[PDB]
């Protein structure tokens, strides 16, 4: 392909929520382009990173459900174990940009990844939308301080 | 490491508001990065480009003063007249990710433009925030939507 749209869901303790819309995978001459086309979100700059396993479902956790705990962690072939943002090649290949929400809770603003050349890398693969932000770092919080897992989709194919 | 500390100021019709901050650009391997540390600005997002000349001054059109009118057009040194966003090279090098401002007024979220490859191809021009936002192409609004010219600073 040329593009691929990737369904994006609320992920619950329990399974699967609402759906929240797609988001257009298409390939340029400066890496993917991840456009958008969402609603159901906090405005602000979202956690948003390719995860390692095609599955959205919960798994348990000491003790307790984790929405999406299933997709795995983030995309990480060269198993650099380190998240480091869209920009940095000594971190995990999955970090995207931050996902940009608008007050009204949509997102419709345009996401680049150089560091993704082609809609292969994401093959059984998943997408994740965090709740907290990213700040492309492990530091102050791991992993961006993304935190809690909000919507997810998977990518199969 | 090698960057550039642009100082933004409110364009007024009557010449040069009050400073809302900087934008620090960087090179990386993917492109120019443009890292904002601004304040009072409309939440939402907001056109952001590179304008030919290195003023911020307002200027007279049709009998009416604008503000940041000297700064020119989008920089086009391929001379495409068209403009297509950061990412598509048919259009305005000077073409920039929308400006991403919080709902607090506040602009943090870092901008790459990977057409522009080196801090030298920034100098002698100027950097201009739009009231309005910018959805990558001339329809259908020109230039994105962008409207009226905010926010501005000159490099060099
Ligand atoms: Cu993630
Ligand atoms: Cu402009
Ligand atoms: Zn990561
Ligand atoms: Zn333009």
């Amino acid at each position: 392909e040329n593009t691929l749209t990737v369904k994006m869901n609320d992920a619950l303790s329990s399974g699967t929520g609402e759906n929240i819309g797609e988001i257009t995978v298409s390939e340029t001459p400066y890496g993917l382009l991840f456009t958008p086309h969402l609603n159901g979100l906090t405005p602000g700059i979202h956690g948003f990173h390719v995860h390692t396993n095609p599955s959205c479902m919960p798994g348990m956790k000491d003790g307790k459900e984790v929405p999406a705990l299933m997709a795995g962690g983030h995309l990480d072939p060269e198993k650099t174990g380190k998240h480091l943002g869209p920009y940095n090649d000594k971190g995990h290949l999955g970090d995207l940009p931050g996902l940009v929400v608008n007050a009204d809770g949509t997102a419709t603003y345009p996401l680049l990844a150089p560091r993704l050349k082609s809609l292969s890398e994401l093959k059984g693969h998943s997408l994740m939308i965090h709740k907290g932000g990213d700040n492309y770092s492990d530091k102050p919080a791991p992993l961006g301080g993304g935190g809690a897992r909000f919507a997810c989709g998977v990518i199969e194919k």
